[PDB]
């Protein structure tokens, strides 16, 4: 999904901009599962 996350790992991250796979309101990345 289009990303809207704000945790370091993927705010601004063009990786993964148009394929994220984070729950909503992905926040902190100590719970971030982007890449997993
Ligand atoms: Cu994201
Ligand atoms: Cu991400
Ligand atoms: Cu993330
Ligand atoms: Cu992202
Ligand atoms: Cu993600
Ligand atoms: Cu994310
Ligand atoms: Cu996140
Ligand atoms: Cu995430």
């Amino acid at each position: 999904h289009e990303c809207q996350c704000q945790c370091g790992s993927c705010k601004n991250n063009e990786q993964c901009q148009k394929s994220c796979s984070c729950p909503t309101g992905c926040n902190s990345d100590d719970k971030c599962p982007c890449g997993n």
